[PDB]
RNA sequence: GGGAUGCGUAGGAUAGGUGGGAGCCUGUGAACCCCCGCCUCCGGGUGGGGGGGAGGCGCCGGUGAAAUACCACCCUUCCC
């Protein structure tokens, strides 16, 4: 009946609004703020000195967490040729062909990423760009999942190589693994984070480019954190 | 500083963006009834209050370009 529950009122009072957190501090606190019935993830958000509305202050890239994400990806493959059992082999949740489109065209939805060989995507952008592509799942060179090294490929994304991509308001967010790691490893993946993030800062963006960044749980409070710290 | 606002069509129906998400809320009072302010696309929405006394919400499915609880950073148009 209030606007919240009492578990998350609860934590409410555990953070301080007025305090900029260090990334130490709030890699420490994030398990105090962590009491759901699950292993929360901990994200990072950063509202970015930019202008959402123009494509060369885009900001879009992927970046290898150092300690990973914490949870099972499960990848499907789209391959042929000997590529196919590559892709088995290096551990791919499905790995298909022409059927295997035909199956997610269908309405198929049940895995967390999709990687293809280069001599499949012409297949997979005409048929699949539709129902893929406003979900973010169609496969494409730029996040790292296209490519002849399909193995490669599914290793890097299982070990949490995470894409970023600010959204139209000029914020952004990225999962940057659980509430149950440990602090210090946190820390690294939290620091890598804002590394991809900054190394990403558009050429002619104006002013600060990380205005304000925050660190949550996936049903807790935030903490608003010096990114240079 | 504080508080509102977000509805083509289809779809429970009022779906602003993205990210998180498989759980969330509830005798620390669910459903439901009633009163008031605000907002309204006139469907309802939202905030508070008076009662009530045990169950609600999400997920899946379905519709849809997008799916909904809950949580985070934001944006639009406004008010005190
Ligand atoms: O998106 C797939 C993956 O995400 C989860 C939550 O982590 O479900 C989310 O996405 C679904 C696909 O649209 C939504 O329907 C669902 O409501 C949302 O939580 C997982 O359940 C799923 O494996």
């Amino acid at each position: 009946m209030p606007k919240h529950g009492k578990r998350y009122r609860a934590l409410l009072e555990k953070v301080d609004p007025n305090k900029i957190y260090t990334i130490d501090e709030a890699a420490h606190l994030v398990k105090e703020l962590a009491t759901a019935k699950f292993d929360e993830t901990v994200e990072v958000h950063a509202k970015l000195g930019i202008d959402p509305r123009r494509s060369d202050q885009n900001v879009r890239g992927t970046v290898s967490l150092p300690h990973g994400l914490g949870k099972q990806v499960r990848v499907l493959a789209i391959a042929k040729g000997e590529k196919i059992k590559e892709a088995e082999e290096a551990g791919a949740d499905y790995v298909g062909g022409e059927e295997i489109i035909q199956k997610i065209l269908d309405g198929w939805m049940d895995f967390d990423a999709v990687v293809a060989t280069p001599d499949v995507m012409g297949a997979v952008g005409s048929k699949l760009g539709r129902i893929l592509g406003p979900r973010g799942l169609l496969p494409n060179p730029k996040a790292g999942t296209v490519g002849f090294n399909i193995g490669e490929i599914i290793r890097e994304i299982k070990a949490g190589r995470i894409e970023f991509r600010n959204d139209k308001t000029g914020a952004i967010h990225a999962p940057v693994g659980k509430a149950s790691f440990p602090p210090e490893k946190l820390a690294d993946n939290i620091r890598a984070f804002i590394r991809a993030l900054e190394a990403h800062k558009p050429e002619g963006a104006k002013g600060t480019f990380l205005r304000s960044v925050y660190v949550t749980t996936t049903l807790g409070p935030s903490v608003r954190i010096n990114p240079h710290s």
